[PDB]
């Protein structure tokens, strides 16, 4: 069976502060596996206007295990958000991020 | 060489509009394969206060093979983003969307 990739949100730091991720983030949430991958600023600005440039970024997957149509993933979906926004809200001021939650639609 | 999945953002349309997105978007954008997954919204209301479950909502990928790290691939990654945003630019307003390389994140 072929894993959905669900998009969960970004996690940044400065290039210069380097972070172990792996002592601040846990490798599963919500019963699915949790991936972090580098990937190049997804924005070239900041909603001060600063540059992105500066930062690391890192774009958050869950790889969810199923067979159920699109439809059904909305439980699993809304657990994640409520459990990683849990765990990115206790992380050091210093890491920036943002949840599906901030991404909204209109 | 590696194959990097970029997020790029989400498209909707409503659920009782069924529009053909394999003949709406173009397979390819800037020699990058476009992936489109259905998914559940990532929010419960829009910026108006309706429900997005009148909405089908899909994550919209960007698959680009290439051998350049995270920092590296910015100039193509940007130029790929560009590119897609232009192709949604000329879908009709029925298809909603969001790209990141708009968003302005805190």
């Amino acid at each position: 069976m072929q894993a959905v990739r669900l998009f969960q949100g970004y996690l940044w730091h400065p290039r210069a502060l380097a972070l172990d991720l792996k002592a601040l983030l846990p490798g599963e949430v919500a019963g699915a596996r949790l991936l972090w991958d580098e990937v190049p600023p997804p924005t070239p600005f900041f909603e001060d206007g600063t540059p992105t440039h500066t930062q690391r970024f890192y774009q958050l997957t869950l790889l969810v295990l199923t067979e159920e149509p699109p439809e059904a993933l909305k439980p699993l979906a809304e657990e994640a958000a409520e459990a990683l926004g849990e765990v990115l809200e206790g992380l050091p001021p210093e890491v920036g991020w943002l949840l599906l939650e901030d991404l909204r639609p209109l």
